[PDB]
DNA sequence: GTCAGCGCATGG
DNA sequence: CCATGCGCTGACA
């Protein structure tokens, strides 16, 4: 009875869903344990650990120790002595929820005597141990290093017993025999997860070794502690919309925004699928998602489309085919609750046999929650290994990296039981300490110092306000204000969650269900735009808990009064009840409503809002709907009641309702009414009419006897009079079916509108079934609601039909009917309400006042709040006499939400919320309590990063004992509850302030810290744009130059400033913030330390400028005589010289530059090439005014060689040619000996610029800086340092921090979780393994990054300007000429574009193939896109031209229409070869057959492919494909059967099964080539009906005519027509939309073409020809040639293309025209000379490149085309590239840009999202647009 | 280097 | 004869 209690939900055992319980049932069934305790005499039971993953075995052991505490009031203490992990993020993870002594890297050392931990201490392997646990890594045979660790481990220390777990399929034989070659007895058996208590369904192989009958007893004990599962998998399951859902959801769509979408080949698991489809006569349709090939899929509203999206077609296909078989089975997912783990094929898919199960939950799993319509997230799946999730403890681990520890772990029920049965039989072999007094009175004094300790950190209540006490307080303002105010601030879509809110809402017309504009199409209601105003949900959840008392009571309820109730509804005539249930339910109700004090727990915004009350015995909810409100009670059936026992039955449905008065101000105010449990029974009639309409099985696509069934569109309900008096609302009536509004079977009704039931909401009729409950179970149901329910939530109903009845023709039947529950109210039943105080700091800083240096071991006081608690019924959290703390990183979560009706209440405690404390701390102080230094790190040599142990060691000690910075206490003194928290401010200084990294600048360290109160999260949101100040409305300043430029004086002024620093004896001022946050308060408490930094220096970024160069000599020329540092550095050389490092190129005409306008003003000492410092001498090299260097020069070895024999290091040493972390280490610790040296120390042969100090120091691009030399001009040091550039890096943080370092300004700290992940992963490649331990220990939150973005654009405001093309100094206007292709023209367009859908390719693949006939077909399929790649690329260029290859010469088209022939026949030509492709290899095949036939006796792939293809009435796809098909079948010789004489073909290439795979690999193949063959014809027919009917003769009336459908415009219908893109068919739009909508075409039969919506095309959008003229161009040329034609003649003219292979087209195209051009390509240099020959009025529209100087001759620019790329950032350069070509300075004329376009085509669309993307993401501006005349 | 298509085994 | 297994290799960035 124990492998069929598996099966299904056992009825009769209780429900439990609680791991403790679970614990506690478990240690109840053995009471031999006991004796484990009596044998150990107090010593302290020793486990270690070795890659468990989840430690496991800890959280059973610790649940163990619980339950036998409270079972036999006695103490099994454990201890927990290492742990082995090698993963960083599973190290992590087990740190911060387990705190362990030792957590060691690699397994692999544990044999020797000293080991590395994983911050690298390197302390000594533990030593004996009472027990040991492995699992998933330690068993590595299928080399297995890592098992041989273990068992070397094993052999040193001999554990009494050791315990491993692993996969089921494992050597297990290898290790009963390894272990017998250690002396160890083992035995492993195979235990299934759903077998302890859990509804998963996982089997696991366990095995137990003990040193030499025992394991033999140890697996019988296991296998007799098994308890099957009880529970549904939905009560371990989070709420969907919980926080931490949300979050994942949220995540989902942030990631999808803010960034395609190629193929996959699936073919032989697409045969699977069909195989499948056919098998068991499902249909070819897609319900759940709405899947298309080349294209997206849209699923219903509730779904999760954001994780559909990022599914391939092969699980996208899976999850239709999983629907569609369960609802042949009668059952609509979707609305029962089950689990698909789709990862796996269609073949081996068993989901569960019983929907409550979960199916195993694998490491690489694609898990799908059918009600939830979305992923299992990675806590849910841990919370299914019997990990209590409640208060997990995860920092950013990847959903797969989640599911990697979920799926690896051991459920801790089967380690529970595995660990109890081994320390039961081997309790003998532990041995004991039998000294147990000595060890008592240690652990009393441990436990007696610590309560001291806790009892005095909070330091100070003195300035605590204590004013005011404050509870039962209603602000009441009018409750029908708070009735509207709640509709409109509730949840309208399902993707809003808890707070969020949505654009576009819409709400259906009948049965008004709201959704908004992005989800919401799926599932076709009749919908409306929503006439409500969005509030927010803060502001109303504000008002609502002012509304609310924070306990209440129920009193006046007593027998007398029940029995009155009773005997009152009795009296009316009403339901008789049974004795026995009426006993069950009064004792139940009465003993559970006696003493009983609900108390607050939390809102929840879902629709509806709701207020949760819970007591002792019984929940009472404050549902708050549009119309009749209404407190609900429920009363809570005993936990130790089977499943199916009666009064768990009774009690499942609230028993008592109240009732609002709407007009009363009171929110507890109407009469209550009870539900007497009465059953009874009637008869009713039911009766269909009116027309009749598809199942819902038909809909589907169902093919077996589902095909064609029919159900009535409105039912009609007549009962007896009496009944209608006998309940109490009437129901008979007309229901009318709404199939278009979702819900269970598409059964939703609704009643139609009768006489004197006006007043009353409105009642619905449809299926509402249960989520684990069986098919054969469900029943229609009468009620008013039609919502989404959670789990554990019921719906109101008025009665229930039996579970017979389901839809269907039949005329009309009688059924029973099952009213029960009926509502009878009793007035003496009431609802009540129930010296508390608090205490505040009085003044924010007196605090600060209060405290002192190194006051870190204290936690100054917050808040403290006495409240009158009761003896009787107080919880364990409040410590009598004494405080207790709460250990907040364990319990905080589970703690603060039962004091929320007390926090609730608490006025917000913003008084303390401004930066305030105490300044002017020393420079030098590391507290090395709050903030211990980080070890240094050393490297090996092929470079390795080392950790010295000594300080390792020390770190991480100290890291361990490290100060909380908040404290929560709480104690209760004689029925008074108080309870106060402090917050450690001093920690949060010292850790800021150690953070800051120390410098000389003779400024102190001022701090400060401050409270925010009431905060929410931040976690998805958009990255920052950093926007930059202009040089603008600045002073101008006069200046031996021979001209000067006015823009130019006005940035030299601000140079100047920067400069000078009038004043000032601080620019910038260096911040750093340590923040701490209590989150179930909403508290965020930070520290900040900030000294004042003094940097004379500049950035100025100009993309594009009359000059940079000019401004920065005059800036020279001008300071040129001046001291500029007060103080100067002993250990450098000083030299007047200013040094500018250029890329190189450049290096020739700066010289230049400075040559024209300043003529030997000074000495100028450029430097080209290494061989220069060698020429020159120090004081040769001093005594000028300006250096030239290359950047390049740091490239060459010579100069570090020299830098190293200067510096004195060792001459190897500084050796690298990457130039990482290890060379910028090394270069500092380098430069520090070159200071220390030249400090000593007249003329010298060879100088190098890091020895002496500069005046000022220019970087001219700071961007090719290659990262090998920007080092070496970061460590450059000088007085002034500016940067030059033409585009400054400021997309993030990163970027600008190095700016700032450039500067010498610590702008940050890297956390390493700050950047994209792309980012991240480079900066990974180089940190240690300890480095990666920490990055995933410690995480930041998003408002910290948010502050540290706010100070770099501060930063950006005070030092960067970009001076920016000005607007009305330089006047220019954007034209936009958007025309129309003509009809014959855009019908090429649209075949190529529909030829490339059908066809799924998208681009050329640039990897060769091995198999050389594959690379041969794929270039032959390849072929369509025969311009070039990504057929994108294509599509623009066919936009720019009619022709079928741009790059052939053979066949060029003088007209269009001839194209249109020309490309008709290349597809019939292409269309032949793929025949002929067929049916060679079909020959192939024949060839193999009969070559296994000769040589076989003789399931079989080619016989059935054959027997099928053959059979012209099955075939998906076209008739005509498979018309064609047969017929090179017939030519292929077969008859419906194989035969033996082949075509002559080469027979059999070839042992026997070999050459079946052969056969079988070649059909795959030829299922391929049909599937290409329909592709080919349906496109061909598509395209020579959109050329017929556009021609527009009779024969457009042949085709027009002959629609599918049956409405023509002949008979008399004018009304409309249109055609299907992915078909060639033609039916009338109307009657087009209807089956589009269903995912079918218009004739069922003969095409099976799936479509969608978008495929729809009018035929009037198509055009009629002969209407435009084209005559021999493109459209697109012909509209450049008159633009051209169309401005001045002296105006000059540039055009843009993309494409190369247009060049001709339109150099050809405006030949045709007057128009003379010039084109600069074709040559490697005389280009410049075109550019010379620019400039006589020898040329005019000259053509260029839109990627390959100053053409300002010309004012005008054409861009054909929108240009496309991958990325939204070169897209916006190029753009500003080519505009600026035209638009630099020295323009007379304003400008004007042109962009051709042509109307719905994909040029349309480009242009429309880069412009939209454009505004957001970049901040970037527009040009003005006006139409253009000439 | 990484990830999804692809596959019958295996114990009782 | 059923219920349940949980990765690998080869194509690709
Ligand atoms: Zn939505
Ligand atoms: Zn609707
Ligand atoms: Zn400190
Ligand atoms: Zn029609
Ligand atoms: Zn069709």
């Amino acid at each position: 009875d124990i492998k069929a209690a598996v099966r299904n939900m056992s009825d009769d055992l209780p429900p439990i869903s609680d791991i403790e319980a679970m614990f506690d049932h478990l240690v109840s069934r053995i009471p031999d344990i006991v004796e484990l305790v009596r044998q150990l005499n107090g010593r302290k039971l020793r486990v270690a650990t070795m890659c468990s993953g989840t430690e496991s075995p800890l959280l059973a052991l610790n649940m163990i120790a619980k339950a036998i505490k409270a079972q036999h009031g006695l103490t099994l203490a454990f201890e927990h002595v290492f742990s082995c992990e090698i993963e960083p993020f599973k190290q992590a993870y087990i740190e911060r929820n387990f705190t362990p002594p030792i957590l060691f890297r690699d397994v692999t050392e544990l044999g020797k005597k000293r080991a590395h931990t994983a911050y690298g201490s390197m302390v000594d392997v533990p030593g004996d141990v009472d027990i040991l646990i492995a699992g998933t890594s330690c068993v590595d045979y299928s080399s297995g290093r890592t098992f041989r660790g273990m068992l070397q481990w094993v052999k040193k220390h001999q554990p009494p017993i050791v315990i491993l777990e692993n996969v089921c399929n494992a050597p297990w034989d290898k290790v009963v025999e390894y272990f017998g070659q250690i002396d160890y007895d083992a035995q492993y058996t195979r235990l299934d997860t759903k077998e302890f208590y859990i509804p998963h369904t996982r089997t696991r192989v366990y095995l137990f070794a003990t040193p030499s009958d025992l394991p033999e007893k140890w697996a019988q004990t296991v296998k007799d502690l098994r308890r099957p599962w009880s529970s549904p998998f939905e009560a371990f399951l989070l709420h969907t919309d919980d926080p931490n859902i949300h979050r994942a959801r949220l995540e989902l769509a942030s990631a999808r925004a803010q960034t395609s979408r190629k193929t996959t080949d699936w073919n032989r698991c697409e045969s699977r699928h069909q195989r499948a489809r056919q098998d068991e006569a499902l249909g070819l349709l897609r319900p759940l998602t709405s899947w298309q090939e080349a294209g997206v899929c849209k699923g219903l509203d509730w779904t999760w489309n954001d994780w559909l999206l990022a599914q391939t077609e092969r699980v996208v296909d899976l999850l239709e085919i999983s629907t569609l078989r369960m609802a042949k089975d009668g059952i609509d997912s979707g609305f029962k609750a089950c689990i698909w783990n789709v990862s796996q094929n269609v073949d081996r898919q068993t989901g569960s046999s019983k929907t409550a199960l979960a199916p195993c939950l694998t490491p690489n799993m694609i898990p799908w929650v059918t009600i939830r319509g979305g992923p299992v997230t990675g806590r849910e799946a841990l919370a299914l290994q019997g990990i209590p999730v409640r208060e997990l403890l995860l920092t950013s681990e990847n959903e797969d990296q989640l599911a990697d520890l979920a799926g690896n772990a051991m459920t801790t029920t089967v380690v529970g039981s595995a660990m109890i049965a081994a320390l039961k039989v081997a309790c003998h072999k532990i041995t004991e300490g039998a000294n147990p007094e000595k060890e008592a009175a240690l652990i009393l004094e441990k436990e007696a110092v610590d309560d001291e300790q806790v009892a005095n950190r909070i330091i100070g209540e003195d300035y605590l306000e204590h004013h005011d006490l404050d509870l039962a307080k209603v602000t009441k303002s009018n409750l029908s204000e708070i009735l509207d105010l709640a509709c409109r601030s509730s949840r309208h879509c399902q993707c809003e969650g808890q707070s969020g809110t949505a654009p576009n809402i819409l709400e259906c017309q009948e049965c008004s269900y709201r959704a908004c504009k992005s989800c919401g199409g799926r599932p076709e209601h009749v919908y409306a735009p929503c006439a409500n105003q969005r509030v927010e949900p803060a502001e109303f959840e504000k008002r609502f808990k002012g509304l609310l008392p924070m306990r209440v009571r129920i009193a006046g309820l007593t027998d007398q009064c029940l029995n009155a109730v009773r005997k009152a509804a009795e009296k009316s005539n009403k339901g008789s009840v049974n004795d026995n249930d009426w006993q069950l339910w009064s004792t139940a109700l009465l003993e559970g409503i006696h003493d009983a004090e609900f108390r607050f727990r939390y809102l929840k915004r879902q629709s509806t809002w709701t207020a949760v009350y819970e007591a002792r015995r019984a929940m009472l909810s404050l549902v708050l709907r549009n119309q009749i409100p209404e407190w609900r009670l429920t009363i809570k059936a005993p936990a130790s009641e089977p499943n199916n026992s009666q009064l768990r039955a009774l009690l499942l449905h609230p028993v008592a309702r109240l009732q609002i008065d709407i007009a009363g101000q009171d929110v507890l105010c109407g009469p209550w009414e009870l539900c007497i449990p009465s059953m009874k029974t009637i008869d009713i009639e039911i009766t269909g009419k009116g027309e009749l309409l598809p199942s819902w099985q038909a809909s589907l696509g169902l093919q077996g006897p589902f095909a064609n069934t029919t159900r009535w569109s409105e039912v009609e309900i007549s009962l007896q009079a009496e009944d209608e008096n006998t309940l109490d609302r009437k129901l008979s009536g007309t229901y009318q079916l709404l199939p278009r509004c979702g819900q269970a079977m598409s059964s939703l009704h609704k009643k139609r509108p009768d006489l004197s039931d006006d007043g009353l909401p409105q009642l619905y009729f449809f299926l509402d079934p249960t989520r684990c409950g069986e098919s054969r179970e469900d029943r229609y149901v009468f009620s008013t609601s039609t919502e989404r329910l959670d789990y554990g939530t019921e719906r109101p109903v008025i009665a229930r039909l039996d579970s017979h009845w389901r839809e269907g023709n039949e005329k009309q039947r009688k059924v029973k009917l099952d009213v029960s529950g009926a509502w009878v109210k009793c007035p003496e039943a009431h609802l009540t309400a129930i010296r508390a105080t608090f205490a505040i700091p009085s003044s924010a800083s007196a605090i600060s006042a209060s405290l002192t240096t190194e006051g870190c071991s204290h936690a100054m006081a917050l808040l403290s709040c006495r409240v009158p608690l009761d003896p009787t019924h107080s919880e364990s959290m409040w410590r009598r006499g004494a405080w207790a703390e709460i250990d907040l990183s364990h319990q905080g979560n589970t703690t603060f939400a039962n004091l929320a009706w007390i926090t609730e209440r608490l006025p917000p405690l913003d008084g303390l919320k401004n930066w305030a404390h105490i300044a002017d701390d020393v420079s030098e102080h590391v507290c090395e309590r709050c903030a211990p230094r980080p070890p240094k790190i050393h490297w090996i040599k092929t470079i390795i990063a080392f950790e010295d142990k000594l300080e390792a060691g020390q770190y991480e000690h100290a890291l361990k004992h490290r100060p909380s910075p908040f404290v929560v206490q709480l104690r209760l003194d004689q029925d008074i509850g108080s309870f106060r928290i402090g917050l450690n401010i001093v920690s949060l200084a010292h850790r800021a302030l150690s953070r800051l990294p120390p410098t000389t600048s003779e400024h102190k360290i001022s701090l400060s810290w401050r409270l925010t109160p009431g905060h929410v999260t931040e976690s998805p949101q958009p990255r920052r744009v950093f926007i930059l100040p202009s040089n603008k409305q600045d002073p101008e300043n006069s200046q031996f130059k021979l001209p000067l430029r006015k823009e130019q004086l006005r940035s030299l002024w601000w140079m100047l400033e920067q400069e000078k620093a009038t004043g000032k004896t601080h620019t910038f001022v260096e911040e750093e913030i340590s923040e701490s946050l209590l989150p179930a308060v909403g508290w965020r408490a930070e520290g900040k330390a900030e000294r004042p930094v003094m940097v004379r220096g500049g950035v100025i970024a100009d993309q594009v400028g009359y000059g940079k160069t000019v401004i920065s000599i005059a800036l020279v020329a001008q300071t040129l005589s001046l001291p500029a540092p007060e103080p100067a550095t002993p250990g450098l050389i000083d030299l007047k010289a200013t040094l500018i490092v250029v890329p190189g190129h450049l290096s020739k005409q700066w010289p230049n530059e400075i040559a024209r306008f300043t003529g030997s003003m000074f000495k100028v000492i450029v430097i080209q090439g290494m061989k220069d410092l060698q020429e020159k001498t120090i004081a040769e090299l001093g005594k000028a005014d300006i250096i030239v260097m290359a950047s390049e020069i740091f490239e060459s070895d010579v100069y570090w060689s020299r830098l190293e024999y200067l510096s004195a290091q060792p001459r190897e040493w500084l050796h690298d040619t990457q130039g990482g972390r290890f060379f910028c280490d090394r270069l500092d610790a380098a430069m520090e000996s070159l200071v220390s040296q030249t400090k000593i120390l007249k003329l010298l042969p060879n100088p190098v610029l890091h020895m002496f100090r500069f005046r000022r120091v220019i970087a001219d691009e700071f961007t090719y800086l290659q990262k090998k030399s920007l080092a070496a001009v970061l460590r450059l040091s000088s007085s002034y340092r500016w940067i030059l550039s033409g585009t400054p890096p400021v997309s993030d943080f990163a970027a600008i921090r190095s700016i700032a370092t450039f500067m010498g300004i610590h702008l940050g700290v890297e956390d390493d979780g700050e950047g994209d992940v792309q980012y991240q992963k480079a900066r990974a490649k180089d940190q240690t393994q300890a480095e990666k331990f920490h990055a995933f220990r410690e995480v930041h939150s998003r408002a910290w990054h948010n502050r540290r973005d706010e100070l770099a654009q501060e930063f950006l405001n005070v030092f960067v300007r970009q001076n920016i093309a000005e607007i009305e100094d330089i006047p220019t206007v954007e034209h936009i000429h958007t025309f129309k292709l003509p009809a014959s023209e855009g019908a090429v367009y649209l075949e190529l574009e529909h030829h490339l859908q059908a066809l799924e390719m998208q681009a050329r693949k640039e990897t060769k193939f091995k198999n050389v006939s594959q690379g041969d077909r794929n270039a032959r399929l390849e072929e369509a896109l025969s311009d070039s790649k990504t057929a994108e690329e294509a599509l623009l260029k066919r936009c720019c031209h009619f022709t079928l290859d741009l790059s052939d010469k053979t066949q060029d088209a003088k007209s269009a229409q001839e194209a249109c022939d020309h490309i008709t026949s290349a597809r019939a030509r292409q269309l032949l070869a793929c025949q002929e492709d067929l049916s060679r290899s079909v020959n192939q095949a024949i060839a193999l057959h009969g070559w296994i036939k000769k040589k076989g006796g003789f399931r079989q792939p080619f016989a059935e492919w054959i027997a099928f293809s053959s059979n012209i009435s099955k075939h998906q796809g076209d008739i005509e494909a498979a018309r064609i098909l047969l017929k090179v079948i017939e030519k292929c010789g077969v008859k419906d059967g194989n035969i033996p004489p082949s075509p002559s073909d080469k027979q059999s290439p070839s042992k026997m099964d070999d050459v079946k795979w052969q056969l079988r690999e070649q059909t795959h193949l030829l299922r391929k080539l049909v599937k290409e063959l329909v592709a080919r014809v349906r496109s061909l027919r598509f395209f020579e009906v959109v050329r017929k009917i556009q021609k527009g003769k009779s024969d457009a009336q042949i085709v027009l005519e002959s629609s599918e459908c049956g409405h023509k415009p002949s008979t008399n219908p004018d009304i409309e027509m249109a055609i299907l893109s992915c078909c060639g068919h033609v039916a009338c739009h109307k009657c087009m939309r209807k089956a589009a909508a269903s995912q079918r075409c218009v004739k069922s039969g003969e095409c099976q073409a799936a479509v969608r919506p978008t495929n729809i095309v009018k035929v009037s959008s198509l055009g009629v020809e002969g209407e435009l003229s084209s005559g021999r161009y493109g459209a697109k040329l012909e509209h450049l040639v008159n633009l051209i034609h169309s401005i001045p003649k002296n105006e000059r003219v540039l055009v843009f293309l993309q494409w190369e292979d247009l060049a001709g087209k339109v150099s050809e195209a405006l030949s045709a025209g007057r128009i003379p051009h010039v084109t600069l390509s074709g040559s490697a240099k005389s280009r410049a000379n075109t550019l010379d020959r620019f400039q006589a009025d020898s040329a005019r529209v000259l053509l260029l490149k839109m990627n390959d100087s100053n053409l300002t001759t010309a004012n005008h620019a054409v861009f054909l085309g929108p240009l496309f790329t991958n990325s939204l950032f070169n897209y916006r350069a190029v753009e500003t590239q080519a505009i600026g070509r035209v638009r630099r300075y020295g323009q007379q004329k304003k400008v004007h840009i042109h962009r051709l376009l042509a109307l719905d085509t994909i040029d349309m669309t480009i242009f429309n999202a880069r412009r939209t993307e454009l505004k957001e993401k970049t901040d970037w501006e527009e040009i003005p647009q006006e139409e253009y005349k000439g």
